């Protein structure tokens, strides 16, 4: 079927050359001479696009626009007029005009406007597929050759970008990236297993990790006299920052970067390392009060504010600061009300936990299994919360206050696929991406064995304790009810292990506009 | 602040007057001679917009665009070239260009695209605010007089339209419509309580209601030899339809309409009326084995496929039909996978329950309390579900199967606000918007008294039973721990009573494009 065009213009006869040209290109043009005729035509038909002229007898062009957008809000309306007035242009833009063309009109301009407003989705789709197939060989070739951390960053940023651009494409085109994604995870998995021990041993030569975050990305700005809001959104992947960055460009300049999470990828160690500036083991030694062991019943991140103080004082700084933790809407509302009473501190730290709460609810919540069945839904559901929670307005006010913002997280999360059999003490931790214990049977290769936790800067309730970690998208399953739990945990989001999603996380330094 | 423009063209010299015109109108313009110089400037500067000439030395104009979008995807780009080729248009469109202007370009045309690509949201907001006040007058006029059912449809449609249209505006602009909506609900409740008993007694004259839906909206299509998918999304408000119809306009054209759900606005009564074509009392009188009374705890809508068979038979029809109920996520994926097999039926009934489950979860799920805290969030969450669940690809597949779709619901829901004291019994039901009881104590002025359930086509277990319904945003609250349950149920979504959201519900007839 060919596309239909409704063209309303009292001088429609002067446009015969254009109309023949359009009919020549396969379009079915319907002419009328008044806006009343135009509205009636829209009432009784389903045109694909409407060309309107501003100056007509009787009803005006912009009035027909308003009435037409009430009847067919999804049908693009192009305004084609002699007038160059600024109030006419403005009103048309406000009337939701799809495009505005000033007479005299190049016939080829009409052609462009018809392609862009009737086929931009189908066109963008075929280009994206083409441009992806173009870059496919480079991707596999880019990762094939062993590469540096800085290159690993760009490789992942690239895969994320493609993962988002291909949400709309067909399965076949989706799977080509999944393979590349998981193959990258496999290759990234072994990449960290080779160097993780030496990053702990050699802090000078290592990449930025959780204990260095405040030192590399926060202290420079504070020392430079800049006022900062450090926003920690627990469990915020790279692709979740891509999903929300468009909302924030309206208020901020982005200085995007990434850093490496320590293992395990969970708040107990990675987030405590961030605010303390130390590895968990050094937290237990130097500050035994502030560390909470794994076997304890109490929460494991209740002493982040005092840790911040030790970090500030340990570096001989005298920053004024504040700490707020929003784990419940109503608390985040009160914070949004008193936000501007924090204008005195050089550093305001806000922790948001809903995304981690939601990521976990993907397992034990019927609601979130549906609303985040897949990663695209997960990202969309993340966008909805960012917008309609206090978070959006929170950023808006901070931008008004002139505070720079370092937006980052403590770890990501990954959709788990394959079970890894493990058996341990009943008192063994219940995390599915890492386990702590002594009497643990498993296959050493299938996991990432750490028999000397002190070397990787991790404390232990005993001193025969060993750490094991899943890699890629694996997850631990116990032989009891193995058939059941593997069903229950397949395709859920789990953090604590090793993967590009979990470890490679964004740290965005944002300047208000 | 004045907006920054980056213009890249090898013949920049010639475009100088265009630049003075832009710079005259308060636009900072930065000119480069090639993409390479353009690609640099974007990294080293935060530009508001880019102007890309296609044909330049070395770097391809389109290949620069591809880079700029990957660096600063949030920044619009306008292409201004002498090219009139089709693929350059196509490639530029596929590169996510904002506007494409053929040389020679009118200066006012460059002004047009600058207003339309850097301010559009602000202009639309002002126009929306202005236009609503002008229409606010008429709406007040429409409500002033006595209203027919058809006028109630049109009024409610326009309230919802402005409800969504004003999501992007100040609070006070939202409180004007809120007052308008509340007044509309008050009159509509008055309108229902005056005429409801007449409607059940005069089928030939009453407006379309639940037991009439199939004969009025489905059978005429099948009689005309059309293939119909009847999709009932439980608990789907007008504003929820309004939120998704953009997604569907890509594949269907719509004949939008609304009908009245019978009371109570609950699946047990309204939805069974739909599929049986009878009032609940008639379902019990004629098909007692298919009716499930209130006392029992078994599901109340488990015999809808038999009811459809009796409806087809009752009207001496010979339709081939299927019936599928989706509440699990996995089952929906199975249905989509096998959607083609339903091509052997004239009528395909699909029931989707998630939106109702989701709506109820707004009460007892701290997840949905956050994700659907307000009506705007409720709509945003319905949109993401529709898109990223199997529902989107279900309508997609149905259109490709040349099937006509009748999308509707059994009732809406309303955010409750004010309690209405009621004394009942352990036997009394738990619905917040209506009660059934032999001995109910309440203030008759705060409810709609049905002492004669049979007169409104309702069954009951005891001869002295009666029905009472809340109106507007009221909800029933029992005296014991009244204070706790008032604050607990306040601001939740509840259905079963009288309101525009609950009763005046959409029925869309859709034709595949
Ligand atoms: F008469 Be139209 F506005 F060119
Ligand atoms: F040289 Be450009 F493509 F006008
Ligand atoms: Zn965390
Ligand atoms: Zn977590
Ligand atoms: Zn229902």
């Amino acid at each position: 079927r060919p596309y239909t065009v409704l063209w309303a213009d009292d001088e429609i006869d002067l446009l015969k050359p254009h109309i023949l040209f359009l009919e020549q290109k396969g379009y079915q043009v319907t002419p009328v001479l008044s806006g009343n005729d135009a509205i009636e035509a829209v009432q009784n038909n389903d045109f694909d696009i409407v060309f309107l002229d501003e100056n007509m007898p009787g009803i005006g062009g912009l009035d027909a626009l308003q009435k037409i957008k009430e009847l067919k809000p999804y049908t693009p309306v192009v305004m084609i007029t002699k007038s160059e007035e600024e109030h006419i242009m403005t009103q048309a833009i406000g009337g939701k005009i799809a495009d505005y063309l000033i007479k005299p009109v190049n016939p080829n301009q009409l052609l462009l406007s018809l392609k862009k407003n009737l086929q931009q989705h189908s066109i963008i789709s075929e280009t994206t597929n083409t441009n992806y197939r173009q870059e496919f060989v480079q991707l596999g070739t880019q990762m094939s050759g062993k590469l540096s951390f800085e290159e690993w960053k760009e490789l992942y940023r690239r895969i994320v970008f493609w993962e988002i651009e291909l949400e709309q494409a067909d399965r076949q085109m989706g799977e080509l990236l999944e393979m590349q994604k998981q193959e990258a995870n496999r290759l990234f998995a072994r990449f960290v297993t080779q160097n993780y021990r030496e990053w702990i041993a050699k802090p000078d030569t290592r990449p930025t990790m959780s204990p260095d975050l405040f030192k590399q990305k926060v202290f420079p700005l504070l020392d430079n006299g800049e006022k900062v809001f450090f926003i920690l959104i627990d469990n915020f992947r790279q692709d979740q920052w891509e999903s929300v960055k468009s909302m924030l460009s309206e208020f901020y300049t982005f200085e995007e970067d990434m850093y490496l999470s320590i293992l395990p990828t969970a708040a107990q160690y990675a987030r405590n390392a961030i605010f303390s500036g130390l590895m968990p083991l050094q937290i237990e030694k130097m500050f035994p009060d502030l560390w909470v062991d794994e076997e304890s019943e109490e929460g494991k991140n209740l002493n982040e504010e005092p840790m911040i103080r030790t970090l500030i004082e340990r570096y001989r700084k005298h920053y004024s600061f504040s700490y707020n933790k929003v784990y419940e809407t109503k608390f985040g509302e009160r914070l949004l009300g008193q936000i501007r009473s924090l204008s005195q501190n050089q550093l305001n730290v806000i922790v948001l936990n809903f995304v981690d709460m939601m990521s976990h609810a993907r397992t034990d919540s019927k609601m979130i299994r549906e609303l985040a069945s897949n990663e695209a839904a997960y990202r969309s559901l993340t966008k909805s919360w960012f917008k309609h929670s206090t978070t959006y307005n929170l950023f808006r006010s901070i931008a008004e206050m002139g505070y720079k913002v370092v937006l980052t997280t403590d770890h990501g999360t990954i959709q788990v696929k394959n079970p890894v059999k493990v058996i341990g003490d009943r008192s063994t931790n219940t995390n599915l991406r890492y386990k702590i214990g002594k009497n643990l049977d498993y296959n050493p290769k299938e996991v990432f064995e750490i028999k000397d936790p002190a070397s990787v800067g991790l404390p232990h309730n005993n001193l025969s304790d060993k750490f094991i970690f899943t890699k890629e998208d694996d997850f631990f399953a116990y032989p009891n009810n193995y058939n059941y739990y593997v069903q229950y945990y397949r395709n859920t989001f789990q953090h604590g292990g090793i993967s590009l999603e979990e470890m490679l996380v964004p740290v965005i330094t944002m300047q208000p506009k």
